[PDB]
Order: C-alpha cells, then sequence, then structure tokens
C-alpha cells in the first residue's frame, strides 16, 4: 500500500522498474570489462579503471531510480540480472565499440521513458530524467566518441600517433 | 503596464496569482497546527516545530511565485485568505492526516498549473514548476507517508512499538 | 593465457567464480531488502540503511574474489544473477531471520573452498579466506544474533522493552 | 644450545637455512640485473632501479627468515652464494623474463616449506610464510606478468603501442 502516490501511472512504475534491470545489467556488463582489463595476459590498468569506474555510475544510477519509485509510492520488483554478452572482451577499440553501443541503448530507454512519462502527463518523472540522467548520457557518449576516434588514430598509423602525441605531449 | 512581457498568458497569470492564495492559505493553516501543538493541555513541542517550518516553507513558495509573476511581466492580485478547516487539530495523526491532504492538494495544484503552461507552450512556467516545486512536494510527501506509518506503528501496539525502537536505539 | 599461474588448481579458479556468484546474488537481495524498509509503508530508514551497506560489504567481497582470481592467473567467469527469494521481506524479525540464513549459506561456502584449498594444498587461498573473510563473516553473525534476541526482546514483552531500555538509557 | 625450541623440527630448521641461501641468491642476481642496466651502452635507468630495488627486497626476505630461525632457536648456517646465471641480461624482456622464473623458483621453495611445516604440525612455520612471504610473491609475479605482457605489446607492433599510449595518456 501507499498513502503518498499520485500521478503516477502503473505503466511509469513498470518501465523503472525494466530500467533498474537494464542499469544493473550494464553494471555487470562494465565490472566483467573491468576485470578483463586486469588480466595479466592483457594488463591494460587504466582501461580496467575505467570501466570498473563505469560499473559504479551505473548501479549508482539503478540506486536514484529505485529511491524515485519509492518516492512516488510504486514498488520496486527486481527480476534476474543477465550475465554479460562476452566473457572476454578482445582489444580497447573492441571494448570502448561495446561500451558505446550499450551506452546508446540505455539512452534509448531513457528516452522511451521519457516519452512514456510526457504521454502521461508526469512532468515529475520527466524532469528526474532530464536533471540526473539524459545529459549524463549525452555527455558519457560524447567522451566515448572521442575516446574511439582517438583508439583508431593512434593504432591506425604514423600520422595518426604523430597527432595525438603532438597534441598530447606539445600543446 | 508592462515592457518586458512575452508569451505569458492571461491564463497562467490568474492561475500563478490562485496559487499564491492557495500557498498563503496553506501557510496559515500550518500556522495553526503549530500553535495548536504549544498549547499547555497538548504540549507536543517538536510537532509545532514541525508545523511552524512548514508555514515558513509555504510563505516562502507563495513568495517565490509572485517574484516569478513579476518577472514574466503579470500583476500579482491578491484575495482574502480564508482561515484554517479547524480551530483544534486532534492528535499528531490526525494533524499528519490532515498535512498530508493538504499537500496533495498544493501537489495538484501545481500538476494543473504545468498542464497549463505546457498547452499554452510556455516551457519557462513549466521548468520554473519542475526546478523550484514539483519535486519539493514529493519529497515532502514521502516524508510525511513515512510519518504516518511510523506515528500508525508507535500508538498501535506492542510489536510495533518494539520495532520502533530498534530501529531508533540500536540501529 | 596466463604466465603467471602457480599451483592453482581448476577446481578452486571455478569454485571461486561460484563465490563471486554468491556474493553479487547476496548484494542483490541486500538491495531488495534496503529498498523494502525504504517504503512509505514500511518506513524503518536504519533498518533501509543496515541493509544498503550489507549490499556494498558483498559487493565489495565480490570484488576483493575477482581481484585474487586474477592475481593468482584464474579467468573470472560471471553467470546470471538470480533476482533475490522475495519480493516483499515482512518485518524487521523477518527480514533479520532472513539475513542470517544468507550469512550462514555465504559462511559455508566459505568454509568448502577452504576445505577445498586446503586438499589442493593451496596455502595462499587458504590464507587469503582466513585473512579477508572467515572472521568478517563470524563477527557479522555474532551481530546478527545479538540483533535477532534484541528485537524479539523488544516486540515480546512489557519485561523485555523495559530491560533493553534499561542497557539503552541508563547504562 | 638453546632453551626456547618448541615444536621446531631439524628439518624445517635446515629447510629454512637453504630458503636464505635461495633468497640471498637471488638479491645477488637482482644486484646484477641492475648494474647491468646501468651501463653506458644499455642505459635504462627504471629497469635499473626496478632490479635493484628487488635485490633489496629479497635480501630483506632473507634477514626475516634469519630473525625467524632465532625466534625458534635453530641456528643460521650460511653457504656460499653461487654468482649470477648470466654475465650479461639482453633486453628489458629477457631480464624480465628471467625475473619472473626467478621468482617462480622462489615462490615453489615457499610452498614447499610451507608443506613441510604442515607435515611436521608447525602452525607458526605455516603462518609466518603465509603472513610475509607467499602474498608477497604472488603480488610480485602478477606485476611482472603484466610488465611481460605490456614489453611484448610495446616491442611488437603498431596496434600495441598504439593501445599502450592510449591507456597511458588519455586514460
Amino acid at each position: 500500500s501507499s498513502q503518498i502516490r499520485q500521478n503516477y501511472s502503473t505503466e511509469v512504475e513498470a518501465a523503472v522498474n525494466r530500467l533498474v534491470n537494464l542499469y544493473l545489467r550494464a553494471s555487470y556488463t562494465y565490472l566483467s570489462l573491468g576485470f578483463y582489463f586486469d588480466r595479466d595476459d592483457v594488463a591494460l590498468e587504466g582501461v580496467c579503471h575505467f570501466f570498473r569506474e563505469l560499473a559504479e555510475e551505473k548501479r549508482e544510477g539503478a540506486e536514484r531510480l529505485l529511491k524515485m519509485q519509492n518516492q512516488r509510492g510504486g514498488r520496486a520488483l527486481f527480476q534476474d540480472l543477465q550475465k554479460p554478452s562476452q566473457d572476454e572482451w578482445g582489444t580497447t577499440l573492441d571494448a570502448m565499440k561495446a561500451a558505446i553501443v550499450l551506452e546508446k541503448s540505455l539512452n534509448q530507454a531513457l528516452l522511451d521513458l521519457h516519452a512514456l512519462g510526457s504521454a502521461q502527463a508526469d512532468p515529475h518523472l520527466c524532469d528526474f530524467l532530464e536533471s540526473h540522467f539524459l545529459d549524463e548520457e549525452v555527455k558519457l557518449i560524447k567522451k566515448m566518441g572521442d575516446h574511439l576516434t582517438n583508439i583508431q588514430r593512434l593504432v591506425g598509423s604514423q600520422a595518426g600517433l604523430g597527432e595525438y602525441l603532438f597534441e598530447h605531449c606539445t600543446l
């Protein structure tokens, strides 16, 4: 029961529970990515740190959604967390491509829930996503795109390596 | 006259004036609640403080709306402030039930004005309410619901009292 | 591949991966317990905090095991995380009984892996568990047993309540 | 003579003296590695520092074992220290491969002495090795494996170099 629920549709409540699952699955995927890069035969500790930090950010996003579900009077429901899609993640370029696909999927789930909230005339839900999630995703996807371009630059060629070093070491 | 008004409907202007009245009436109701709990034959000073703080928060909400009305070029109009609905407020449980009814009514008035602003394509009004009022109301109603559950727990039974004390004194 | 693996059996490697699953499932169970107690119709915020802290401790235990798996040259493998066994957790007493069952199961899994490590003459694994997990579990189970006794004391009777308050408020 | 010896086998005493020899031989090997990298025709001062630090760590391990031998009432006996196996150590990759072989040999000698101590029911010896040597060796061998992977990455190819620089300079 709840004595607080007001203007909070059953459709939003259930979509919030699905989005918590998506963010906890993404956290799990980033935990697997992180520990893969800590393998002695892979040994890229900054790439491990990058993904382990993202694991923490996705768990915190799930926790914020769960706090909001209770603030609105909905009821958290948990489902199983699917294991990540790979057991080994390839090169840094493979891993960063998998990470941008994952973030694009989270961003589309946020936009779909925003559209539901707008259809349901739920401005608290719409502002919650705008304030705490939509720009976080735009900023992260921009960073990951910049990283993809620099990984390819570096692995690709002499001119690319040189251009990267000039930026990093002179400018 | 105004030389600043732009995209601000007469419908929103008048609804903002009505909402100022509602928030100043709510402030008045909480002033009455506060002083009732300060009576020597009632004597629950933390309950008096809880409501007197809410009186101040509702007056500040009215003042923010009035500042916004002038920022947009509308004209504040004041109406009489109806006296509160009761002269004596019963138990803490009665008073907290009356407070959650009052907040639900303020929250629905905010949602109604947001819907008007959206219909009028007034995004400054819609963001103003989202930023300064809708989450304040969700947070307060969640707190008041938590309080209702704990008041009933405590007044209700042995097991309830014990469970409350374990949470408060051990955890 | 690994060029570091030494004295680390495939049996231990696989049992470490199963134990990571058990600790991440326990973290998930405590996340569900935590948010249940944050419901407005339950509203025991110290009980929510108690379980949310335990969610964090169990995730950190899984992360320590995963770091160890890579330190030894084994390979992390993740499986799906089963959803928790309940969607609603009852009273504080129900929840604390479920938590002690969960910890007893983690403790027996630690003792089983210690016995495997001893059988495999793997003293690094055995000391790792002794140093970082076995006394943490004994201490937590002792605390949870103390809590069960005090919850029952408090919910049970006049004499019990009084005895608890004397300890908390005079001594 | 000793008036303190208790539960300390002649087999452990003699194996501790052999292990002191092994650790002082390893210190000697790392002193030779260090000064080879300080040659003007080799000139890799960070590699010289890496090995000179390991020379100091292995001498300190021998000193800890000798303190323990006297704490237990055994008698230190020293043997000649064989010169290191090479006079010149090749590339950084050659040297790091020689260092991981050396550490694996020290780790197996520790595991063999732990097994002797366990067979002799000498828990003080077994805990001494667990506490002060077995995890130090696991951690060092993990670091050396990470280093081998990064040396090969860097010397091997364009893509490898680029991937290393992205990790070091962007992440």
